[PDB]
């Protein structure tokens, strides 16, 4: 059964790729597309109840103050990383080049409050995660209080609800195993499709965007999230063959919370991870990483500004890129997102997206391939997520080290 | 208490007659229909409940293995009953000859694929039957999973789940008896403002109609289901006399998923199936049954047909009427239902409904006894699902005979 | 701590006035509102947790028969105290003779069936406090039968499923403590920026209906609740000094159903009122007490008629006092609320609203003080609900009196 996955990710490539340039995908849109929307769908039934139950078991398991350390320690950790991912977007865009075509040429205050759930039942109706974090943690927490009362009545009242909380977390990651049965096949279909639809479309100009975006996310992972694996002590080797399940299945499904019931049993039997730990730390950076999107505002930005032949400097790249960023922040991984945001950054600056504008036909050439570094996006983003919890994890002492070792 | 709902019944239709054909049907619409909405009301309000909680306990009380064959029955049922449906359909429109009146005269891959809830919180709290059905399957395969699990946490957290799921079940059981003791009334007020409503309007070519669609239902319930369960060796008499309460109910509803509450606790209480069967079987014939829609559809396109002119082949005509059953597979029972199916099944070969036109007119006149059509679908659909649910629990042995026998 | 709200209260309507007075207002809509809308959140998240766990809690442990009589006995007061709050705002207007500036000058059926949720999953997402009511009132009903009955495996069932909504209930509870340790920084911003934002704006006129308005709400209380207390054998001071966190509360957040966690919990601390009792009647007289609405259009509406010189007879007062208060049942506690409700009454007579009208010129003066009355609204009633709820539970003998003695 294993290393399966990753067998189906080549297969479906490599079948995409030449069913495109033959001129089928439109046969393969019929026909094989639908295998990989069920295997996203199936996935994306579990992320409500194991996120929900998870997190109100693990903010049981631990105490406040470490709940807390967690939080700092990790959101560190996100700080680190995005910082690193401006970087690479920066350098990476301007060694490709990309863009030698020619053409003519804040609210962030309602943002936390909105952190806090108005009506729990309403988030979780709605599949909104911060929110259900917050109510999890804040559940788990007074249920730990009660459990510590004197009064019985209380103890087991709180001990019933976490049992039911631990009881449908168990039934999730269960039923994840069975999926992660299936998973081959469907990796197989979504990397097919967009390899016929897409990956013809990687050619010239593109290709060298395609090429500079994913040297980004590819430096990020062997730069920034090895070093701090073995600065910590974690075998980067043994981290990846352990992260593989997750890593290729945030590259197909292109969301990083369709993928958490998988990160998290990734988590749980390999990386060997307690549930106080992850069952928070990963949802959290499901919505707050940002590694991905610096990379595709840095270079895409590039891309664009040079098609059009408007002059930008480093520094003010920079900060374009850093308000993008700003905008983007609290957004969980979501196809077509940094297309949007990228629209929206344009927008700001005055360009004109008026029909036949240079702008929107460079903007045009990148949402053609936005498929393709989407999927680069959030497997680099679910990569550093597992890092950073993992990371955690051990500075806190809930890794098992037994994990690790051949 | 006993046969009381018939009587209401009984007496509803003849006071909705005479209060109709007197001109007091507006009085009856402000002070007779609140009290019918009422009862539809409370039996709405435990479907998503008892739904979850018997398909969670009734997946979990069965195999894997067990629940698959059951689901391949029911089905291989629900096809053989709409096939005869549609027959029915045809022979009794054209036995009546429908509408001797003179004027001038595939996304199915997406529903598949929409069967699978991508946030159950959500589906629940939309009502979404099918997706709620698979989670609750899933749910309760995964739990005895854990139950049979070595280790002890696991198994007490699993069955507090499945406890919580069999109380909610329980008290939903115990509330529809208590709805139960009310079931007259509601009746009464239901067809009484139907009849005072739109009965007064079956007459002429229309009663022919009502006269014909009935026909066909009332064949389709003493034909197929009769000699469906003396094959496989049910009194088919007693098998009615059970069934009363939820055939009434489906009835003066015209909802087969507002029924169901009542449909499982008639399983439950008279008809004795385990459920195991029942929790499964009947939420999904409530929306899987296509019984009703094929026999309304092959007489209202009939009576529509010959109302304008428009010459149709018997063959034809069943080639119709099968792209309007395989359009309207999926959807629940729902009141107003096959009018809208039949004005889509119109648009689509390119008629005229524009006002004024004889098709529009046609269309409207059936739309004006459309709830009349709608009690009698709603009744044999509903018996179809009891007699499909019975004979796959005799052919699984998980029939009780002692209720059988007087 | 104790007494620490009613400085935050004083404290921030000091500040707000300061700041408004001196300009400043619009830098306290950016820094600090903030703290007040997040306190507002926190409350609102525990809501549907703790009502609908509650309710099921106490509709559990006491009998139908009761639950019925304490149904009876509140609606009853709240009968009461409505027709006082009407006497109230028509002597009060009229002796404050509000307006003295110069211009130019049913369907109550579906909302009882509305009461009845068809898909209680769908109410806790949307929030519907009601049928909340309801169904956890009947599951309540339905578990205490199951618990009465012989089989031990419906016993534990329903067992599990009580002790689920006792630990969820519980938990909020505990939540609730834990938010009013931060309760005087949130009344604090609230009351801060309602006085920077509209303070300053009740001068002459307006002051005397400002003025209006808060006496009658003051007589209310000191008339009408505290005869009521006294005549059942209640401290009206002790009363009060229990009562002060959740009328600050209800104050400064302007929603009855907002402040229900702490009403319920001061209810529980410091009134001493069984769960049987006020998890049923302050969630319901959240919705229902009418006492500020007949005060708010008592004084308003007065106030505009004799702004445009239409002269009104008390008779007529009354009578469109009356039918505002009829359009406004079921109506929870929701900010700008009555002055959509007065918008409605004076459209309903005729006045002709279009820009530059006298009508539109009162309404628009009214609206810009109607934070600054829906204050008192909402304090008025959340203290009458209290009041309620406590007679009530005395009349029921399920008051604990060692709580009233010093
Ligand atoms: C996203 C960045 C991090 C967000 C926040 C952290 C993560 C979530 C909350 C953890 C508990 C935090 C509060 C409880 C722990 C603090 C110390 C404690 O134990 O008690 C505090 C108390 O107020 C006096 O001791
Ligand atoms: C609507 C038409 C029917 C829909 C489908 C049936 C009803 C619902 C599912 C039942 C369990 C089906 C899967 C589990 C049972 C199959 C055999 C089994 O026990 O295990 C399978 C496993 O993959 C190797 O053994
Ligand atoms: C808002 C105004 C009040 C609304 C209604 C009251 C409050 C909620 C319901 C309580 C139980 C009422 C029904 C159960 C109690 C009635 C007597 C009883 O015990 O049983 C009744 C049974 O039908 C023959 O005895
Ligand atoms: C590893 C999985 C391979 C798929 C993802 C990799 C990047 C996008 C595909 C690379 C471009 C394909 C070559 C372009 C072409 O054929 O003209
Ligand atoms: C390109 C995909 C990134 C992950 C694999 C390469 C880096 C780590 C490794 O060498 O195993
Ligand atoms: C059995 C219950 C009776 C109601 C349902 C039966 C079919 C619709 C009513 C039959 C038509 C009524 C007669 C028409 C008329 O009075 O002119
Ligand atoms: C017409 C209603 C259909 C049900 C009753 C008639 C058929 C069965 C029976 O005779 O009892
Ligand atoms: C007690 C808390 C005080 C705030 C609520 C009281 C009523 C509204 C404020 C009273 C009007 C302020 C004076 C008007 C002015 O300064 O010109
Ligand atoms: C004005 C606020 C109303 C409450 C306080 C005054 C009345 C009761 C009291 O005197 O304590």
């Amino acid at each position: 059964v294993l290393w399966k996955i990753l067998w189906g990710l080549v297969l479906g490539a490599v079948f995409g790729l030449i069913a495109g340039h033959f001129g089928y995908a439109g046969a393969v849109k019929t026909y094989i597309k639908p295998f990989g929307d069920l295997f996203v769908r199936l996935l994306k039934m579990l992320v409500m109840p194991i996120v929900l139950a998870s997190l109100v078991v693990g903010a049981a398991s631990i105490s406040p103050a470490r709940l807390g350390r967690v939080g700092v320690k990790i959101v560190v950790y996100y700080l680190a990383t995005s910082a690193m991912a401006v970087f690479f977007g920066l350098i990476v865009g301007r060694l490709f080049n990309v863009g030698a075509n020619v053409n003519l040429g804040p609210s962030l205050v309602q943002t936390l409050l909105n952190i806090v759930p108005t009506n729990p039942f309403a988030s979780l109706a709605k599949g909104e995660v911060l929110p259900v974090i917050f109510f999890a943690i804040i559940l788990g927490i007074a249920i730990t209080y009660l459990m510590n009362r004197n009064e019985e009545r209380v103890r087991k009242s709180a001990e019933t609800l976490l049992r039911v909380f631990d009881g449908l977390a168990e039934a999730m990651y269960l039923i994840v195993g069975g999926v992660m049965q299936y998973a081959p096949i469907g990796v197989f279909a979504l990397i097919a499709y967009v390899m016929a639809e897409q990956g013809v479309r990687v050619v010239g100009p593109l290709a060298k965007v395609v090429g500079a975006v994913y040297t980004g996310l590819f430096l990020q992972i062997v730069i920034t999230y090895f070093i701090l694996l073995k600065v910590f002590g974690i075998d980067p080797i043994k981290f990846i063959r352990k992260a593989k399940d997750a890593m290729i299945t945030a590259f197909v499904t292109r969301s990083s919370s369709g993928t958490l019931p998988v990160t998290m049993r990734v988590a749980e039997e390999e990386m060997g991870v307690d549930k106080g730990i992850f069952s928070f730390t990963l949802p959290l950076g499901a919505t707050i990483n940002m590694d991905g999107t610096a990379l595709y505002q840095g270079v895409t930005v590039l891309f664009v500004a040079n098609a059009i032949g408007h002059p930008l400097t480093l520094g003010q790249q920079l900060v374009v890129v850093l308000t993008a960023v700003l905008a983007s922040i609290g957004t969980a991984g979501v196809p077509g997102a940094g297309a949007i945001m990228l629209a929206m950054v344009l927008q700001s600056v005055g360009l004109d997206l008026t029909p036949g504008s240079p702008v929107a036909l460079a903007y045009a050439m990148i949402l053609g391939i936005d498929a393709i570094l989407d999927m680069g996006r959030t497997m680099v983003n679910v990569t550093g997520d597992l890092a950073g919890t993992v990371i955690v994890a051990k500075t806190e002492k809930e890794l098992d080290e037994s994990k690790w070792i051949s």
